[PDB]
């Protein structure tokens, strides 16, 4: 049974995305609880989020057999990881976020459009910084 | 312009998923770098991951207007957050992970099947634990 092309591959990608979001969501919920004074609740969201880190990373480990879910490129070594990060980031700053900015502006969401443009520029910084690190990598 | 049902809403959700996965991936890549001894690389992945937390949480703040990307449910207050988290988790242990386990087992991926079953049980634990926390919430 080869993992590539399987339904299980699609499920691992979907579960990875789900676990990834769950950690982000729970940490957001922790901050809400922080401000409210609900410190026991905040601690629980944080502890649960650590669980979601372990889940997501376990999913990712299986996907080493098939490729980075963000790019389809092989990952594992820092050289591969940086190359995949660069390709993903390049997509984000050149295509994804500019496109999302345009749609937002067109739909009458100026502040969200500006937000998407701030992130295009941020992802571009990320892309450039990883490319620098890739060039400096000695392996 | 209202966000609900807009393309911009769909883009926020997609970008939220993307930024969430970016953080998880970059921390996974940091761990690879750690073991290789590529400490400057590991630190860059960690620093970049912080950026992605800011981005993901920024997207989430916009989605407060329309509902939790994982559940469609309102979020903001700890009561709402817990309620959404319980609904999400309940979906994961009753539906999502058992379904994935079955598919994996049917495709002959036995270890991955066991993995999804481990995560169904974990998500059940998360659900129940959040249910306990909600029962005790005094707001």
């Amino acid at each position: 049974a080869q993992l590539k092309g399987s339904k299980t591959e699609e499920n691992l990608k979907y579960a990875f995305a789900g676990e990834s979001q769950a950690n982000r969501r729970y940490l957001y919920f922790a901050s809400k609880a922080d401000v409210e004074g609900q410190n026991d609740i905040a601690a629980l969201f944080r502890s649960t989020a650590e669980g979601e880190t372990g889940h997501a990373h376990g999913h990712l480990e299986y996907l080493e057999a098939v490729g980075d879910p963000a790019t389809g490129l092989p990952f594992g070594t820092s050289r591969q990881n940086l190359q995949s990060a660069i390709a993903g980031e390049t997509h984000e700053y050149t295509d994804m976020y500019p496109g999302m900015a345009k749609t937002a502006r067109d739909e009458g969401f100026e502040e969200i459009a500006n937000w998407f443009e701030t992130l295009a520029k941020a992802e571009r910084s990320h892309a450039n910084r990883y490319t620098k690190a890739l060039d400096g990598l000695v392996d």
